[PDB]
């Protein structure tokens, strides 16, 4: 009775998050420095949201810092692990989460748009799980960012983003088996609709009549989408990344974690 | 509030006097609600369940129902209610295995299963929808044989699996009135009485093995190279009903540690 | 000149092919070449139109009350179903009754008569086809699109009958393997029957406030073709699925629904 | 109108001088399609395989086209057109395996296998939708690695068929404006030159075998104890680009015997 338990903390783990100055990477990032994680910002284009998020997990006690690292370019993937290495002295926790999404019937899609979502959502990620396999401490933990319209929701106009993510929740089934000899789990979380830059960039696409709606609005209609009659959040997808990288999310591998608060 | 913790709540799970149930009783306590540990003939076990998680200084009872007879799972739940006040977590965890090929299955063995696996599941969430607090969480329990894995010999338990899938999808959706989140867990093989009861039937020729080579060969099959243990499968349950899991609703979670 | 997916010389049963979907697939097989067991249990005069349309096509039926809920019914099904035309290739377990209701109003009752039926009973006619089939047989299993594609609000008990026939066929596969029958399902979406007219409110947003014509109409909507499913839509997988072509899918449960949202 | 014949169709296949490719061209032909049989690398098979479906009473042409080009696809739709007048059915089927452990995959290892398997499909489908009649079809090709079978060492080649089987859903939803039908067929072990290739990746110790060893120990794979043949899957793409498969749309079949 001296001891009351508090479950799954990381404290004396490193972790890495692509594309956390921002939305759900942010979120993820403060999450793990909040459960006790050291933490490697990464950020492309959003160096003053970085340091924001740099400056929030020094606040709650951890510490972390910022590496600029394209994760298109898999010489900048390889550079941000060995930094992040360099830096903390070791990784245990890599979580793959940069992305852009696209919208474009069929017809319209050009090659140099089907080249600039899958070298970062597909390709990317990838090159992150390669050098987070190559770098992690036995025992540690990979995760993937998919998407619920990789399986579960169809959206028209949407087919290029969707299968740069269907791609996401089969390489973690196989990444699980291969990682398996360093004792790494690897994982995916799928998000519904997250409030996030992106979200509202494109809820007009997701929203039956969505053109002719105000940005407020549409965040109101996709708070109906979930039973629970609420948005998703990027608290909402961090706290199922949380669970899955601590030491009692061990028996949770290969599996893609749809993470939409019961959506339809 | 800390993260993770379920203070202040009350759960309630179906055949935690032993297995799995157990686990997941004794982990719920740990994070700080009170228990009402069911059982329906282990009531020395369940009184031990109870005494730990009394000594691990939270509270619980044992309550006896048979989980088959929807009478009892009114009484249950009722008496639940009744002795803590207030419910906001119940998990339908009790389960039956069996095995035989198609064409040797009796209507007596068809019941045998379903009447517990099945109905009483789907009877057993019915009675959490009408007791549990706003904002609460129904678990129900699955098995990575219900689609993950085709095991010969296996139909009837699969099927009594698979519709506990299909059950939780929708009762997201009638419970989310009460902002109730459902979901179930589908472990694979799990240390129990359960699993050293049939570990022959899921090993190739596995009568040919020992118990214990039957338990190191379910080990490689993930990659991890160990087994599933109850609390493998408690602490999953224990983040879905927690404030924390809220945005995880009607999902089956497959938790077998990546076996193939 | 190749004809493909005939049944010449085949045997096929169908349970609850009096009407609905199960007519549309018994007279399908019978347009293929097979003769054909009608299975009703309350629509005898719908079930003679059946067997008079396959026998006016060119093939030969019978008419066999059975009620698929009791085993006994069952047993006795496929028994009579061999004695009259000597063998049995082909079942089709199709019977099924739907149902609504908030989780919180479904009683013990209403869970018994849907499971009876859609559960239990399609398990024991796949075991009753396993025992009388020929080598190199077929078993179909109807499951729905309610089962894992699609979420209706207060439709988890019907959901649930179906969802335990997605599972019952991936291990059917491999029991029913040493007599290489193949077992498959097949999950319809909103197929135009008499079940369709009886619940297209409960499917459609304030479904209540419409006409059974408008509520079609809008389920027309469901699918990116911009029509309805029906029967014969479900009849023709059916057929390619219990073909010698069809071999090669096993233990699969196959969405029908025209690509439906 | 005969049932599930393509009497007056014109269906082009990729990848259609050898495999899989092969067979269901000549079973498009079988059932009264005329095929533009694409291949890259094989002209000598591919003009066998023309001949073929001449002598079963059709008419096809073989055209060369390397698919991971998209002005060489958009030129092939272009022709194809150009000679029949018209094309009703795409089959995208052209593909490369690869085997590898996450650690050992390159960038020029990665690029091989999405630039056919995953971007050239994917641009198939594109000059498809472009060139086909209304009411056509568009058929793409997955794997059962893709969702249903994890191998080990199988990430790179499993994750490009699983962008394959969400392409096709969404697809449905866009060619639904010519309704025009997308399906993804996902094959198993199909026996051709890639089964064989690296069917000692899916046998333990299988570098160990002969070929037609390995070859007979993927037959009890299935519990029909054979192995499947390119002709298996053309019967199933067969049905699915005829009139009769049109309530089939947005959907993978996987096609493999029943698989374990
Ligand atoms: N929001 C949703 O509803 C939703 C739903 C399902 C899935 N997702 C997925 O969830 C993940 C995050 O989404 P979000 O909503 O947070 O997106 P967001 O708000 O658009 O943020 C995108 C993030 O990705 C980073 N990023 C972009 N390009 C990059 C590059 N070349 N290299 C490294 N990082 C890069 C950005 O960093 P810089 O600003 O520094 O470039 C930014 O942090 C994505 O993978 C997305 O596909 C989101
Ligand atoms: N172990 C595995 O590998 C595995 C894998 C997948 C799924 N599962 C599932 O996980 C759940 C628990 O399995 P387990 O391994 O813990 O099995 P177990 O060890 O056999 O325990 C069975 C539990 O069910 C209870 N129970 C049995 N009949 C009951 C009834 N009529 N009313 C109420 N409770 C009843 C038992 O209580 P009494 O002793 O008091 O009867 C006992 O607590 C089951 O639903 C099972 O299907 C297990
Ligand atoms: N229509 C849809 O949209 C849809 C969608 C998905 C799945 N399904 C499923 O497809 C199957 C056929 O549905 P439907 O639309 O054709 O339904 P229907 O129009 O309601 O016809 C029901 C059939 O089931 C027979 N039946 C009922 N009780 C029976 C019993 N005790 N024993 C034997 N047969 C019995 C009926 O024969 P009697 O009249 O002789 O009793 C009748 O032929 C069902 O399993 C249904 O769940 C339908
Ligand atoms: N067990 C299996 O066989 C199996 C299982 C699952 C899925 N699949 C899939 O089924 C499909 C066919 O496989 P298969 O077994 O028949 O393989 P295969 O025997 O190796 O045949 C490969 C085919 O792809 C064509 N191809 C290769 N590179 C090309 C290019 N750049 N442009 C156009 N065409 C090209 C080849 O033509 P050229 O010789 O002219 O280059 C050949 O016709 C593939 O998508 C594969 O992933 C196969
Ligand atoms: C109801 C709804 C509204 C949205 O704005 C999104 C979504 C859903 C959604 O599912 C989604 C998924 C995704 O991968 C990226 C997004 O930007 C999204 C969204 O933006
Ligand atoms: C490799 C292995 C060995 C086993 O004994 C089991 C399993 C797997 C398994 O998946 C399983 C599922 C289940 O629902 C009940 C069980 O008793 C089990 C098992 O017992
Ligand atoms: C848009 C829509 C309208 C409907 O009437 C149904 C359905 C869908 C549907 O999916 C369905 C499934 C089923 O198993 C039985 C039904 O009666 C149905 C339906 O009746
Ligand atoms: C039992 C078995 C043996 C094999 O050789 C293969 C497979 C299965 C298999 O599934 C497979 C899938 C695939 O997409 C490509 C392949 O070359 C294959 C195979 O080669």
């Amino acid at each position: 009775t001296q001891d009351l338990h508090i479950p799954g903390r990381l404290d004396g783990k490193v972790a890495l998050v692509t594309g956390s100055g921002r939305g759900i990477g942010a979120a993820v990032a403060v999450h793990l420095g909040l459960l006790g994680a050291k933490v490697v910002v990464n950020y492309a284009n959003s160096p003053t949201h970085a340091q924001k998020v740099v400056d929030e997990i020094k606040q709650l006690g951890s510490d972390a810092i910022a590496i600029k690292a394209d994760v298109r370019q898999v010489p900048e993937i390889v550079r941000l692990f060995d930094e992040a290495v360099a830096h903390f002295g070791q990784l245990d926790i890599a979580v793959s989460n940069s992305g852009v999404v696209s919208f474009g019937h069929l017809k319209d899609v050009t090659e140099e748009e089907f080249d600039r979502v899958f070298s970062l959502n597909t390709r990317g990620q990838f090159f992150v799980a390669r050098e987070a396999y190559k770098h992690l401490n036995n025992g540690g933990r990979i995760i993937m960012t998919s998407s619920n319209t990789s399986r579960d929701f169809s959206v028209p106009k949407h087919s290029l983003y969707s299968g740069s993510k269907g791609a996401i929740d089969s390489f973690v089934r196989i990444f699980s088996k291969d990682c398996g000899d360093k004792k790494i789990t690897v994982n995916a979380v799928a998000p519904g609709g997250t409030v996030t830059d992106m979200f509202h960039d494109v809820s007009q696409h997701y929203i039956p009549n969505g053109e002719t709606y105000t940005p407020e609005e549409r965040q109101k209609m996709a708070a109906h989408a979930s039973p629970l009659h609420r948005n998703g959040f990027p608290e909402d997808i961090a706290r199922v990344v949380g669970f899955l990288v601590s030491a009692e999310g061990e028996w949770i591998n290969g599996k893609v974690l749809t993470v939409d608060g019961g959506a339809a």
